[PDB]
């Protein structure tokens, strides 16, 4: 059913070119890639200083093509699948515009995707903003944010 | 404090280009404003049937530049007030883009304007899906849209 996501993107206030995503399903499943695609030279400062240096060796298998990502998504997500797939993000809304089009256009995305995420930021508020785990030490990687939202919304609905 | 609103737009999996802007506040102020920059040529099938004809004549004040429609909500959220300025849109990810992209990068949005709109859905469901009156005929005007949503919001929450 949940899966928790974040995602590393360059924004231009015309497109958004994606660096990296993480993904973790509620029953323990972890996905992460970054993208062969992206240029590195278009980054501002602050993803130069605190997204770039953090991402794997350009050897590693954790790079993939936009296609790569896709296809791995459509597989970890189980769009083909008996269960109904609930997407969540923190503060998410360019995020799920940057997973929707790996797709293409809105139109594109498969069936069982949903045209919304929810906003752990708006559960945690309306749960009248429960005590959190401060920071973790790498933030501004998609994986470990992707994990640390999960581990909120556990908190927040025990 | 609460403002509901909605867009409507041309979205080809690249850029989200602007039709219109539809705002409404719970003091009952209201604005709305059509893009005299996007080009309906590219407009899809969809966007053609369903958005363009609720559009204003050509001689109307509410056709109005980009440059324009972000003055017009700087003022319109009070962006320089001291109310926190809470947004929301039903099904909102694509509409929560297209208002922060009139600034340009996210870098470059009036800091006192959120980086995130509540999701009236997400809220729907939260509270039992209670059952909702029909949406109106005239939506797809992105004001009609920010009203109902408004109308939405008071109904669900109307015993929290
Ligand atoms: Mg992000
Ligand atoms: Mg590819
Ligand atoms: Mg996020
Ligand atoms: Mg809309
Ligand atoms: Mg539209
Ligand atoms: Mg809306």
């Amino acid at each position: 059913v949940r899966y928790f996501y974040d995602t590393e993107f360059i924004e231009d206030g015309h497109t958004i070119e994606l660096i990296s995503i993480g993904v973790v399903a509620e029953d323990g499943r972890e996905y992460y890639a970054v993208s062969t695609e992206f240029d590195p030279e278009r980054a501002g400062s602050w993803v130069r200083t605190h997204v770039l240096p953090k991402l794997p060796p350009p050897a590693s298998q954790l790079w993939r093509s936009r296609q790569q990502i896709r296809l791995d998504l459509e597989e970890f997500l189980r769009i083909d699948g008996t269960d109904s797939i609930e997407l969540w993000a923190w503060v998410g809304a360019y995020d799920h515009v940057a997973l929707c089009q790996l797709w293409g256009p809105m139109t594109a995305l498969p069936p069982t995707v949903p045209r919304f995420t929810r906003e752990l930021r708006q559960l945690w508020e309306d749960r009248g903003c429960p005590r959190m785990p401060p920071r973790p030490r790498d933030v501004h990687d998609a994986l470990v944010d992707a994990r640390d939202q999960l581990r909120r919304f556990r908190l927040i609905t025990s």
